[PDB]
RNA sequence: UGCUGUUUU
Protein backbone atom coordinates (compact mmCIF):
# COMPACT_ATOMS: atom_id res chain seq x y z
CA UNK A 1 0.00 0.00 0.00
CA UNK A 2 1.62 3.25 -1.06
CA UNK A 3 0.20 5.27 1.85
CA UNK A 4 1.66 2.58 4.15
CA UNK A 5 5.10 2.85 2.55
CA UNK A 6 4.98 6.66 2.55
CA UNK A 7 4.16 6.61 6.27
CA UNK A 8 7.15 4.39 7.08
CA UNK A 9 9.44 6.69 5.05
CA UNK A 10 8.15 9.84 6.76
CA UNK A 11 8.86 8.31 10.22
CA UNK A 12 12.49 7.69 9.22
CA UNK A 13 12.76 11.28 7.93
CA UNK A 14 11.52 12.70 11.28
CA UNK A 15 14.00 10.60 13.29
CA UNK A 16 16.96 11.60 11.08
CA UNK A 17 16.29 15.36 11.18
CA UNK A 18 15.51 15.17 14.93
CA UNK A 19 18.95 13.54 15.44
CA UNK A 20 20.82 16.28 13.55
CA UNK A 21 19.15 19.09 15.59
CA UNK A 22 19.40 17.03 18.82
CA UNK A 23 21.32 17.26 22.14
CA UNK A 24 23.92 14.64 21.02
CA UNK A 25 24.89 16.15 17.62
CA UNK A 26 24.09 19.91 17.37
CA UNK A 27 26.61 21.18 19.93
CA UNK A 28 29.47 19.39 18.11
CA UNK A 29 28.37 20.08 14.48
CA UNK A 30 30.34 23.09 13.11
CA UNK A 31 28.61 23.04 9.67
CA UNK A 32 25.07 22.99 11.09
CA UNK A 33 25.95 25.64 13.68
CA UNK A 34 27.16 27.95 10.90
CA UNK A 35 23.73 27.77 9.19
CA UNK A 36 21.70 28.29 12.44
CA UNK A 37 23.19 31.73 13.20
CA UNK A 38 21.91 33.39 10.04
CA UNK A 39 18.21 33.92 10.85
CA UNK A 40 16.64 33.16 14.22
CA UNK A 41 17.35 29.42 13.99
CA UNK A 42 15.88 28.93 10.48
CA UNK A 43 17.78 26.65 7.99
CA UNK A 44 16.76 26.31 4.28
CA UNK A 45 15.58 22.93 2.99
CA UNK A 46 18.06 23.34 0.06
CA UNK A 47 20.93 23.01 2.59
CA UNK A 48 19.32 20.19 4.61
CA UNK A 49 19.09 17.85 1.62
CA UNK A 50 22.91 17.98 1.29
CA UNK A 51 23.09 15.90 4.51
CA UNK A 52 23.88 12.34 3.36
CA UNK A 53 21.50 10.12 5.40
CA UNK A 54 18.59 12.50 4.65
CA UNK A 55 19.51 12.67 0.92
CA UNK A 56 19.20 8.87 0.68
CA UNK A 57 15.61 8.95 2.08
CA UNK A 58 14.31 11.89 -0.03
CA UNK A 59 15.13 15.10 -1.88
CA UNK A 60 11.43 16.19 -2.18
CA UNK A 61 10.62 19.32 -0.09
CA UNK A 62 6.88 18.44 0.00
CA UNK A 63 7.60 15.03 1.64
CA UNK A 64 9.90 16.56 4.30
CA UNK A 65 7.28 19.17 5.28
CA UNK A 66 4.52 16.55 5.48
CA UNK A 67 6.72 14.29 7.66
CA UNK A 68 7.60 16.97 10.23
CA UNK A 69 3.99 18.20 10.45
CA UNK A 70 2.90 14.80 11.81
CA UNK A 71 5.79 14.22 14.24
CA UNK A 72 5.02 13.23 17.83
CA UNK A 73 8.30 14.62 19.16
CA UNK A 74 7.33 18.32 18.93
CA UNK A 75 10.97 19.38 18.30
CA UNK A 76 10.96 20.97 14.82
CA UNK A 77 8.97 23.99 13.46
CA UNK A 78 8.22 24.88 9.80
CA UNK A 79 8.41 28.43 8.32
CA UNK A 80 5.34 30.27 6.99
CA UNK A 81 6.39 29.77 3.36
CA UNK A 82 7.42 26.13 4.00
CA UNK A 83 11.01 26.55 2.68
CA UNK A 84 12.85 26.53 6.04
CA UNK A 85 12.91 24.64 9.40
CA UNK A 86 14.24 25.19 12.98
CA UNK A 87 14.49 23.70 16.49
CA UNK A 88 11.67 25.28 18.55
CA UNK A 89 12.59 28.03 21.09
CA UNK A 90 10.51 26.06 23.62
CA UNK A 91 13.18 23.32 23.48
CA UNK A 92 16.55 24.90 24.30
CA UNK A 93 19.81 22.90 24.47
CA UNK A 94 20.67 21.71 28.02
CA UNK A 95 23.09 23.78 30.13
CA UNK A 96 26.16 21.53 30.42
CA UNK A 97 26.42 21.44 34.26
CA UNK A 98 27.81 18.82 36.69
CA UNK A 99 24.23 17.58 37.28
CA UNK A 100 23.64 17.12 33.52
CA UNK A 101 26.91 15.23 32.84
CA UNK A 102 26.37 12.93 35.85
CA UNK A 103 22.82 12.11 34.67
CA UNK A 104 23.96 11.27 31.09
CA UNK A 105 26.91 9.13 32.35
CA UNK A 106 24.64 7.02 34.57
CA UNK A 107 22.68 5.92 31.46
CA UNK A 108 25.63 5.41 29.07
CA UNK A 109 26.85 1.86 28.20
CA UNK A 110 29.92 0.20 26.53
CA UNK A 111 29.40 -2.83 24.21
CA UNK A 112 32.24 -4.89 22.59
CA UNK A 113 31.98 -7.77 20.09
CA UNK A 114 30.67 -6.49 16.74
CA UNK A 115 32.55 -7.48 13.55
CA UNK A 116 34.85 -4.82 12.06
CA UNK A 117 32.76 -4.81 8.85
CA UNK A 118 29.50 -3.91 10.66
CA UNK A 119 27.58 -0.77 9.56
CA UNK A 120 25.61 1.86 11.53
CA UNK A 121 22.52 0.35 9.84
CA UNK A 122 23.55 -3.11 11.18
CA UNK A 123 23.96 -1.81 14.76
CA UNK A 124 20.65 0.13 14.70
CA UNK A 125 18.79 -2.99 13.56
CA UNK A 126 20.29 -5.07 16.39
CA UNK A 127 19.27 -2.41 18.95
CA UNK A 128 15.61 -2.24 17.79
CA UNK A 129 14.03 -4.17 20.64
CA UNK A 130 16.49 -3.18 23.37
CA UNK A 131 14.97 0.12 24.64
CA UNK A 132 14.94 3.77 23.51
CA UNK A 133 18.47 4.81 22.35
CA UNK A 134 19.41 8.50 21.92
CA UNK A 135 23.01 8.19 20.59
CA UNK A 136 25.34 5.55 19.08
CA UNK A 137 29.12 6.27 18.99
CA UNK A 138 31.14 3.79 16.87
CA UNK A 139 34.70 3.60 18.33
CA UNK A 140 37.58 3.99 15.85
CA UNK A 141 41.39 3.89 15.53
CA UNK A 142 43.64 6.78 14.47
CA UNK A 143 43.14 5.81 10.82
CA UNK A 144 39.35 5.57 11.27
CA UNK A 145 38.92 1.76 11.21
CA UNK A 146 36.01 0.44 13.34
CA UNK A 147 37.26 -1.17 16.56
CA UNK A 148 34.19 -3.40 17.04
CA UNK A 149 33.10 -1.58 20.23
CA UNK A 150 30.50 1.24 20.77
CA UNK A 151 29.12 3.67 23.39
CA UNK A 152 25.30 4.05 23.55
CA UNK A 153 23.11 6.53 25.47
CA UNK A 154 19.70 5.39 26.78
CA UNK A 155 16.58 7.50 27.44
CA UNK A 156 16.60 6.61 31.17
CA UNK A 157 18.54 4.83 33.94
CA UNK A 158 15.69 2.29 34.09
CA UNK A 159 16.12 1.31 30.42
CA UNK A 160 19.94 1.16 30.73
CA UNK A 161 19.75 -1.13 33.75
CA UNK A 162 17.28 -3.48 32.02
CA UNK A 163 19.71 -3.85 29.08
CA UNK A 164 22.89 -4.30 31.19
CA UNK A 165 21.34 -6.95 33.50
CA UNK A 166 20.09 -9.22 30.64
CA UNK A 167 22.37 -12.27 30.65
CA UNK A 168 22.92 -14.04 27.31
CA UNK A 169 23.39 -11.34 24.69
CA UNK A 170 24.98 -12.04 21.30
CA UNK A 171 25.46 -10.50 17.87
CA UNK A 172 24.89 -13.44 15.52
CA UNK A 173 27.32 -16.12 16.75
CA UNK A 174 29.42 -14.03 19.13
CA UNK A 175 29.19 -13.24 22.86
CA UNK A 176 29.18 -9.55 23.84
CA UNK A 177 30.93 -7.81 26.74
CA UNK A 178 28.52 -5.22 28.24
CA UNK A 179 29.53 -2.65 30.92
CA UNK A 180 28.27 0.66 32.34
CA UNK A 181 30.55 3.44 31.02
CA UNK A 182 31.41 4.05 34.67
CA UNK A 183 32.89 0.49 34.74
CA UNK A 184 34.84 0.87 31.47
CA UNK A 185 38.32 2.47 31.32
C1' U B 1 41.24 25.49 33.61
C1' G B 2 41.92 26.60 28.54
C1' C B 3 42.59 25.79 23.19
C1' U B 4 41.85 22.51 18.81
C1' G B 5 39.61 19.04 15.80
C1' U B 6 35.54 15.94 15.33
C1' U B 7 30.22 13.06 8.23
C1' U B 8 24.43 9.83 11.72
C1' U B 9 28.42 16.94 7.91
Amino acid sequence: GDNEKMAALEAKICHQIEYYFGDFNLPRDKFLKEQIKLDEGWVPLEIMIKFNRLNRLTTDFNVIVEALSKSKAELMEISEDKTKIRRSPSKPLPEVTDEYKNDVKNRSVYIKGFPTDATLDDIKEWLEDKGQVLNIQMRRTLHKAFKGSIFVVFDSIESAKKFVETPGQKYKETDLLILFKDDYF
